[PDB]
Formats: C-alpha cells, sequence, structure tokens
C-alpha cells in the first residue's frame, strides 16, 4: 500500500504545515501536525477542557463505531518549546491519504498547554519519529508509520515541505518526480528516538564550504534551523546590522536586509537554503527588526534541522531495518 498527503503551511511564515487526517469511523478529518520529532499521535477531542479549546476541530470518540478505549492507558508530553498536553487514549482506524491502519493509538487530549490553545489551525499532532519516544502508560504505543510499515510497498516515508506553499507527505513510495538530481543517503543514529544524522558541514551564502561534522536531528515539527553558537555567529556576521537579542530571545536583523542563502552538507552533496527562507519577518507588528530562521542550538542540547532546512530538500525517512536519511535538491 501506499498514502499521498497535501500539507499546508499553517500561516504566512511556514510557522508549522498541517495535514488532514481521517480518524473514525464514520471519518472525522482533522487537521494534524506531522512531527518527526515526537512519537504520539494526539488530538484535540470532546475530552479536551473547554477553556483550552479554542477554534480547534475535536475528535469524538462516542461518535466512532471504531473507537475502543484503550483502558488505563494514559499519556503525557512536553515538547521542546514548553508546550504540552496530556490525557487518554482509544484505538480507532486512522488514514493518511488513502493509506489506512486499524487499531492505531489516538492520544485524546484532557489538557492542552496556552500555546495549543492559541493555535485554532493545528487540532493535534503526528509524530514520526521512533516508536521508543512514545508517551503512553503503561503500554507504550507505536506509531502511524511503524504500524503501516510491514503494509508499505517499501519502508520509507517522504517529506516534501513548500516554501510559502504547500508540499507532500508521502507513505510507502519515493516520487521520483519531486526532486532534481540524485538522493544522498546518510546514517542514522535511533539512540535518542530521533532521526539522527551527522551533517558534514556548511557555507555561507558564496563562501567556501567548511568541512565539520554537526550532529542533529531531521524535525519536521521545529520551525527553524538550530545549530552550534560558532556556525550561527558565522552566518549572521554576514547580515549588516544583525545581533543576537536576549530580549527578542534570538538573532534579529534589518528588515531591509537581503539574507545569504546557507547551505549545509549531506555526505559529499549540498542542500542550499535560499536566503528568504530565513526571514521569518517582523518581531512584533509593524517592527523593523526581523526575527531570524537560524538560531543558536546552544541552549537546547541538540541541533535540529527544522522546517527551514527541511523545506529546501526532499527528505526520505527510510524505516528499514537500519534506518537512514535521504536528502534531494528540488
Amino acid at each position: 500500500s501506499t498514502g499521498s498527503a497535501t500539507t499546508t503551511p499553517i500561516d504566512s511564515l511556514d510557522d508549522a504545515y498541517i495535514t488532514p487526517v481521517q480518524i473514525g469511523t464514520p471519518a472525522q478529518t482533522l487537521n494534524l501536525d506531522f512531527d518527526t520529532g515526537s512519537s504520539d499521535l494526539w488530538v484535540f477531542s470532546s475530552e479536551t477542557t473547554a477553556s483550552e479549546v479554542d477554534g480547534q476541530t475535536i475528535y469524538t470518540p462516542s461518535k466512532s463505531t471504531t473507537a475502543k478505549l484503550l483502558s488505563g492507558a494514559t499519556w503525557s508530553i512536553s515538547y521542546g518549546d514548553g508546550s504540552s498536553s496530556s490525557g487518554d487514549v482509544y484505538t480507532d482506524t486512522v488514514s493518511v491519504g488513502g493509506l489506512t491502519v486499524t487499531g492505531q493509538a489516538v492520544e485524546s487530549a484532557k489538557k492542552v498547554s496556552s500555546s495549543f490553545t492559541e493555535d485554532s489551525t493545528i487540532d493535534g499532532l503526528l509524530g514520526l519519529a521512533f516508536s521508543t519516544l512514545n508517551t503512553v502508560s503503561p503500554t507504550q504505543q507505536k506509531t502511524f508509520f511503524d504500524n503501516a510499515k510491514a503494509s508499505l510497498d517499501s519502508p520509507v516515508f517522504t517529506a516534501d515541505l513548500g516554501y510559502h506553499a504547500p508540499g507532500t507527505y508521502n507513505f510507502g513510495f519515493i516520487d521520483t518526480t519531486a526532486y532534481t538530481g540524485s538522493i544522498t543517503y546518510t546514517a542514522v543514529s535511533t539512540k535518542q528516538g530521533f532521526w539522527e544524522w551527522t551533517s558534514t558541514g556548511y557555507a555561507v551564502g558564496s563562501g567556501t564550504f567548511k568541512s565539520t561534522s554537526i550532529d542533529g536531528i531531521a524535525d519536521t515539527g521545529t520551525t527553524l534551523l538550530y545549530l552550534p553558537a560558532t556556525v550561527v555567529s558565522a552566518y549572521w556576521a554576514q547580515v549588516s546590522g544583525a545581533k543576537s537579542s536576549s530580549s527578542v530571545g534570538g538573532y534579529v536583523f534589518p528588515c531591509s536586509a537581503t539574507l545569504p542563502s546557507f547551505t549545509f552538507g549531506v555526505g559529499s552533496a549540498r542542500i542550499v537554503i535560499p536566503g528568504d527562507y530565513i526571514d521569518f519577518g517582523p518581531i512584533s507588528t509593524g517592527s523593523s527588526s526581523c526575527f531570524g530562521g537560524i538560531q543558536s542550538s546552544a541552549g537546547i542540547g541538540i541541533n535540529i534541522f527544522g522546517d527551514v532546512a527541511l523545506k529546501a530538500a526532499f527528505v526520505v525517512f527510510n524505516g528499514a531495518t537500519t534506518p537512514t536519511l535521504g536528502f534531494a535538491s528540488k
């Protein structure tokens, strides 16, 4: 089997992407944030504290003839941005782009933190990291991809995120019309539960490529590109007036600037992020200070190849017995 679904930016900055997902019988369609940096499929629901729901579409398990309470199971998750959610668990039928999994754990939120409430466009998350990170207790549950894998034509999914435009998540096949050149594959460590890999270096604008190993994660659920402070300083030094602002929380730059591109290495191959992809607009409405899309990872503990990096590529998440990542230009 295969599936193919369009993913759409939630706003004019590409702050996140939503993909429609059918849950239950009859189908309830919710727009989920596909997140290769986590491993829980959770939704706003009829069980979510009413004051914490503000415009989201909810899953109502009592209206699904295929929903079953997973008795005793609870979940609770905290994300790198400080947001969080928790609740109980149903199993139900879940379909993405025509690919159906029966018995998928659907984690129903009883509580969500303010940032989820405040984002009316995201109805939940669909985790695509390794199932070892799933938070369901006392019986850990599998991701949608893990459940589908055996049925797929090939044990892969691909992320093709758009810049200021829709893109595609495919399951079970590699669309050879969706990229240019060849796909370069690189090794993955699953030791932390992530799609963790080592970039071979970087360049700023037209500058020379610096060969240096950068370990980080391919994370569709993170907006920006988070890299070591040395790399990030080298980038922003090429933008007149750019500075790190403790009060804003990262590098800012004059909105009048034209940003240089940023290149990252995948083996001997190179992925170029155009400068425009690094502009996240005014820090507050009407400001002439703009927020940068490349930020330091120094306070995180891990480097994160988020959407800024991934949307410059066609990315293969290869879930074979030994997983690997593939990157192609497009």
